[PDB]
Formats: structure tokens, sequence, C-alpha cells
């Protein structure tokens, strides 16, 4: 329990993270009130968003300084009283909560997900797991013999899209910019990786399902967008899971040719579903509970990306936050961009 501690702030409104965000030196430890742990954490979640929250997308009316990171995972350092009925010093929990990145973040025990030790295999399943199984459970529509087409195949939230995908015995599609990540792919039971940097997408869509795709699990947006309607099938449904490719634009927006976006879904009887995981917090503890579950047994693989073949290795410290979010945005990542916070 020390007096002062860093976090990270945003003290400008800007999708460029580097100038919004600033390493803050001496700020107190806040303290937990009787609802709420003090959680020291051990790893931090990069999520493509978080240039989304420092642009101010998620409430333009609150001005800066506020805090961010979405996701952690550590021990309880401090709790308040209500709270110690259900949590201990000492224990490992995770949680989704703004005010990750920072050394020490208050989160109301409510929210908490205990777990059974500190590893940043079970902070993979926190916003990446959850996202992937409850849009596809809830909108997907899954069943044995459906094509699943998974853009950002290989990375935090696409390897959950594609392995829950198999285990609802569908032919999955995923898309990717490298030989290693489509060699990923292959080992998560991928029936056919695309690197989308050395084929062309389009025509292996066109030539190799002519009839189509069911599901489109959406993360890139533009022209990715535009190729994914028009490979779906009749009744096909493209799951607008985000749009990656826009997000470091004044507007967070990727160009799409969306003018014939209705007359496509009409003539093919298929949708276009947005998802946003906070709209469906009432199915998020079961979502989190069976994923934790498959993970602890080895059925799900919860690849990590701990940046340790990066250009500047290891991604350790508050002040490689900077540097990961670059990771991301360079496209080198395979699986869920992780932070260390060591002690
Ligand atoms: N709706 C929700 O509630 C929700 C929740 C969480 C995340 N998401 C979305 O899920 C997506 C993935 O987020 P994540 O945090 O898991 O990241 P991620 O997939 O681990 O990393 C992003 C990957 O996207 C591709 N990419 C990066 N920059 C790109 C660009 N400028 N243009 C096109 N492709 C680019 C790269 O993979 P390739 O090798 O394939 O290029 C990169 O590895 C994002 O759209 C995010 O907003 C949505
Ligand atoms: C798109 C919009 C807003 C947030 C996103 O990424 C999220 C959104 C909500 C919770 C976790 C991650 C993805
Ligand atoms: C219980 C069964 C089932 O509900 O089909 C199942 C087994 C393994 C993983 C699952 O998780 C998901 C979740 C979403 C989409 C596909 C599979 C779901
Ligand atoms: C068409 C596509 C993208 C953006 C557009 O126009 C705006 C203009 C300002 C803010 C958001 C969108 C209009
Ligand atoms: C009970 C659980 C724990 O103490 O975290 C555990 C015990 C032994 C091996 C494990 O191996 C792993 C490690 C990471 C993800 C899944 C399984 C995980």
């Amino acid at each position: 329990i020390p007096q002062a501690m860093q976090k990270l702030v945003v003290t400008r409104l800007s999708p460029n993270f580097r100038e919004a965000v600033t390493l803050s030196r001496d700020c107190p430890v806040p303290l937990p009130g009787d609802g709420d742990l003090l959680v020291r954490n051990r790893f931090v979640g990069v999520n493509a968003s978080d240039i989304n929250y420092s642009a101010g997308r998620y409430d333009p009316s609150v001005k800066p300084p506020f805090d961010i990171g979405f996701e952690g995972i550590g021990e309880v350092v401090a709790l308040g009283l209500s709270a110690s009925a259900r949590y201990t010093v000492g224990q490992a929990v995770a949680y989704m909560a703004p005010g990750s990145f920072a050394e020490y973040t208050v989160v109301p025990a409510s929210i908490a997900t205990p777990v059974p030790s500190v590893k940043p295999e079970y902070l993979t399943l926190l916003v990446s797991g959850t996202t992937a199984y409850i849009s596809l459970k809830e909108l997907g529509g899954l069943s044995e013999g459906k094509k699943v087409l998974v853009t950002a195949a290989a990375g935090g939230t696409g390897q959950f899209a594609m392995q829950l995908s198999k285990k609802a015995k569908c032919h999955v599609i995923g898309t990717c910019s490298s030989d290693e990540k489509s060699a990923f792919l292959k080992s998560l039971g991928c029936d056919r990786p695309i690197n989308y940097k050395t084929e062309p997408v389009g025509t292996v869509l066109k030539q190799e399902y002519p009839e189509g795709v069911d599901v489109v699990y959406e993360s890139v947006g533009g022209a990715m967008f535009d190729l994914a309607v028009d490979a779906l099938a009749t009744k096909g449904r493209l799951i607008v899971i985000g749009f990656i490719s826009g997000y470091q634009t004044p507007t967070g927006l990727s160009p799409v040719k969306a003018g014939t976006l209705p007359a496509k879904l009409l003539k093919k009887s298929a949708s276009v579903q947005g998802f946003f995981l906070n709209h469906y917090l009432s199915k998020y503890q079961a979502a989190m509970s069976h994923l934790l579950e498959m993970c602890v047994s080895g059925d799900l693989v919860c690849e990590v990306d701990l940046g340790d073949l990066s250009p500047e290795g290891r991604f350790t410290g508050l002040e490689s936050i900077f540097r990961a979010v670059n990771y991301m945005y360079m496209g080198k990542n395979t699986g869920k961009i992780v932070v260390e916070l060591p002690h």
C-alpha cells in the first residue's frame, strides 16, 4: 500500500493515443469504498477502442482529465467491509471496468470476476472472449455446417470467434495479414485461413464459397466490410463487432461502399447487426463462467501477445502501453495484446 502511484490519464481528446494520454507520476493511491476492491494490477488489456476512448467518443460531453484502460487482473490489496463478505486481501481477481491503466484501480466488488490465479490468459476472456461468446450465441444463429467468416481472426477477439464457431461445428474462414498468423489460425482449427496481403479475399470467397457465407464476425470495416457484405449467403448475417480500419481518423469512421447496402440485404434476405458488449451485460456472467471453464481445462487456446517479439521487447510497465497500442495498429500482434506491471 504505497502513498503514490503511476497511471495513464487522458489529458487531451484525440484518437492519437500518444498525443491524448499522459503518464502521470505522483498520483495518490485511491482508497476503496464500502463495496469496493482495490486491485493491484499485474496485467492490463490493450483494446482497439482504447483510442476511441481517448478520442472522447463514448461521451463527447466529458472533458479531460479522465482515467483509461478497460480491463485488468491482479491481487486485492485492500477492500471495504461489505466487499470483504465475498472477497479477501490477496485474492486473484479480474475485472472489466474503466481506469485499469494504473498501478492500482478501485473496482466495485459486484462486477469483479474471481479467478484461480493471476494469469494473462484469464484476462483475454474479460472483453475479447466475452464479446465473441455473447455476440455469436445471441446473434449468430450458429449450427452444424454454417459457414462463418471471421476478420482480424488472429487477434484478441478473433481467436475466440474462430474457436467458438468451430465448437459449434461450423466451417470457419479467417482473415489475417501474415503467413505466421495463418499458421496460428490453422492451429486453432481454422478451415480456411487467408493472408489478405498475399491472397485476394474477394476472389477466394467467390471461388471457394460461391453460395456465400452464413455469418460474418466483422471487426475491420472499410473494404473488408464491403467484401463481407457481397459474400453473404441467402439469409446471411453480418455482425458489426467493430471497424478498426477507421478508428484513427478524426471521426473514427472507415469509408465503405454502402449506398447499395439496403438493396443487397433485401436481395439476399440478409442482415447487418451491430453488437455492443455493454448492451448485453445480463449475459456476461454466464459467458465468463463458461469461458473460464474452457480456459482452465485447456479446451480453449487463449493466446497472449506480451510483445516479447516486438521491436523493443516485452510490454512491461505503463509506459509500454503506448508501444503496445502502436503494435496493434501496425497489425503486428497474434492474440490478445497484454501489458505486464511487474511486482
Ligand atoms: N463490439 C464490441 O463490444 C467490441 C468489444 C471488443 C472489441 N471489439 C472490436 O474488435 C476488433 C478487434 O479489437 P481487438 O482489441 O481484439 O484487436 P486485435 O484484433 O487484437 O488487433 C487488431 C488487428 O486488426 C488488424 N488491423 C489493425 N489496424 C488495422 C487497420 N488500420 N486496418 C485494417 N486492419 C487493421 C490487425 O490484424 P490483421 O493481421 O488481420 O490485419 C490487428 O492485429 C476492433 O474492431 C474492436 O473495436 C468490439
Ligand atoms: C454448450 C455448447 C453450445 O451452447 O453450443 C457450447 C460448447 C462449447 C463452446 C460453446 O461456446 C460457444 C459460444 C458462442 C458460440 C459458439 C460456441 C458452446
Ligand atoms: C487452477 C489453475 C490456476 O491456478 O490458475 C491452473 C492450475 C494448473 C495449471 C493451469 O494452467 C493454465 C494456465 C493458464 C491458462 C489455463 C490453464 C492453471
